[PDB]
């Protein structure tokens, strides 16, 4: 069991901004009009593998000129409507019980080919956070908390960005999967982090810690899509302020991989990549009894499985 | 398929020294008398798990004062006689056909809980190298080539060091597993690398490349045992002259983990750690078609399985 000692928290108080979807609409740049999310038809390649999972080891140079090697995975999903599931921790109903569980354990319940940790959660109580829809079922309605969202609609539409409560409750072309992160990294192929800071953080003293959350290097995970509508999962190992990538670096890395929209999921010691049910990354938390590293018990999971 | 582009080769000519076991005996330090290998009764904990597999991420400082993070795995095996197998590539008979195969593919044929790449092989032809005994069966008799050896005898004796041909053909308490590496890292708890250079390399121009093989940082793997007779498997990710550890650093790392005898197995792009049949490390070779990394098709495999 992990010690939970690499905590990378975007908020010091309540999770998410306090302002409404309408506030987000009214503050976004004029280029985006009145619509606060993007849509893309998912790819639907029946004559292709379910996914391709690739390992990268790359040299990143930060602003100060310092070089660092980072390691991680990029996963490309060819038929997201059929193969992608947002899973509650442990099993259906896990969120109602404030249950936390390793990615690998949750992943095995659905024989996920690739699984990563998913959304944010209360690291003291285990409470789930954000909006959650799992295989067509509404698991958690945040009441319109304005954090970055990723969803899939019944007709295969991929959705990225900010959603109202009315949006997620829509019964026309309803969401079949939905999860929330913190920070919209890329919008229409451009870095959207400064816009995210304004949308997803209260304009208070909170912004200092939130900008640190953005600027510090750590382990990170993200989900996005490319121009063909393939879903892209991203993971990079790290440790807060010691190894890994900050969100500017993640967004640039994904942009160069031709990702068009992408959101940041949970990171730090939460970041986990699981291949066919086996841990296949280097987590940053220490195990309770040693100098060894241990995967963290987390909340929702993003699972890629056979159609 | 991997491009085989991180090659870490100890020899520029034929594999191994040209001199006999008697030569090795006659040149070793007086402290070791006339016996050129060590023995340890294997642990036999029936009331324990098969293995414990631990992840490390550690800061290494080299001679020049330069700091680097390295990542890898330490696996502890509680009943080695029952749980450890040396596997030919692909399946029994693979060496006879100069067959190469991914660790993960070979590992799945025996449902290995943990598997690593094993011995050296000819990177042009695929020919197996060293001595090989797999589950009691003599696969390859090198004819007494004096490289570092790891074996398990029928009565559970762990054997590390230099062996004659007569030693490996012994029908009293015969070897049930046997594999060869290059360099005996630790002997009786002390670093034995300089002694290994003398034993395992011809005293010719070859020593320059061999000392580079020892001194350069790269991905590395090793096998050893602790004072209780538990088998210890070691893996560290890396890339020759860019990331990872040199053999001095590996020996010191293992010595601090209370490893008493240990040999160096194949490294560079060969180094692979596989958990329950899934790749669970970051290989250094590039894939044939990309900037992505790919596991290498290698030769023998060290497999830990259920008794
Ligand atoms: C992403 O956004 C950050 C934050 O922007 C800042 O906060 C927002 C909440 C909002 O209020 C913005 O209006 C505001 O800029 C950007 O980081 C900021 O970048 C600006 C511009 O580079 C910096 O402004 C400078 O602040 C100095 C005091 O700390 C001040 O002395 C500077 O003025 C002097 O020097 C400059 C030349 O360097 C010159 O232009 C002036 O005329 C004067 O000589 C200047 O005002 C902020 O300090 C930065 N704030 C933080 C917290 O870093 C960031 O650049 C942006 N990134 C991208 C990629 O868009
Ligand atoms: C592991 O082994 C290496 C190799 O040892 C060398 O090669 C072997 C095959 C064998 O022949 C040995 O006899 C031989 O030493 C060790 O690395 C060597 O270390 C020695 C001693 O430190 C070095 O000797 C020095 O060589 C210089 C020329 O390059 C020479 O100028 C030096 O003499 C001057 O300076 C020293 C003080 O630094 C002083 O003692 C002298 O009196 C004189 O002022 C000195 O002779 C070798 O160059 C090293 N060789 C290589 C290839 O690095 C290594 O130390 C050892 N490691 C461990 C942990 O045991």
């Amino acid at each position: 069991h992990s010690s939970d000692d690499d905590l990378l928290l975007p908020y010091t108080k309540s999770h998410g901004p306090s302002h409404s979807h309408r506030y987000v609409r009214d503050c976004q740049p004029v280029a985006h009009g009145t619509v606060t999310h993007e849509t893309q038809a998912a790819s639907k390649h029946s004559n292709s593998p379910v996914l391709e999972s690739n390992i990268f080891i790359s040299d990143i140079t930060d602003d100060s000129g310092t070089h660092r090697w980072v390691s991680g995975h990029i996963t490309e999903v060819h038929d997201p409507l059929r193969s992608v599931s947002v899973l509650e921790p442990g099993g259906p109903g896990g969120c109602a019980h404030n249950h936390r569980e390793l990615v690998e354990v949750t992943a095995k319940t659905r024989k996920c080919l690739v699984a990563q940790n998913g959304g944010y959660f209360d690291t003291h109580t285990g409470q789930c956070l954000g909006n959650i829809i799992s295989d067509g079922k509404l698991v958690r309605n945040s009441g319109g908390i304005q954090n970055a969202q990723f969803g899939i609609r019944k007709d295969g539409t991929l959705v990225f960005g900010y959603l109202s409560e009315d949006d997620i409750l829509d019964q026309e072309n309803p969401f079949v999967q939905l999860i929330s992160g913190v920070v919209w990294l890329l919008r229409k192929g451009e870095i959207y982090i400064n816009e995210s800071i304004q949308a997803e953080c209260d304009k208070t003293q909170e912004t200092g810690n939130f900008r640190h959350f953005v600027d510090v290097i750590s382990a990170r995970t993200a989900v996005g899509h490319d121009k063909e509508g393939k879903l892209i999962l991203f993971h990079v190992d790290g440790q807060t302020d010691v190894r890994g990538m900050n969100l500017w670096q993640v967004a640039k890395f994904l942009k160069d991989q031709n990702v068009m929209n992408a959101i940041n999921l949970d990171g730090g010691g939460s970041a986990t990549y699981v291949l066919n049910g086996s841990l296949a990354s280097y987590p940053s938390d220490h195990c309770n009894p040693s100098k060894w590293r241990c995967p963290r018990a987390i909340s929702t999971v993003l699972c890629i499985h056979e159609r």
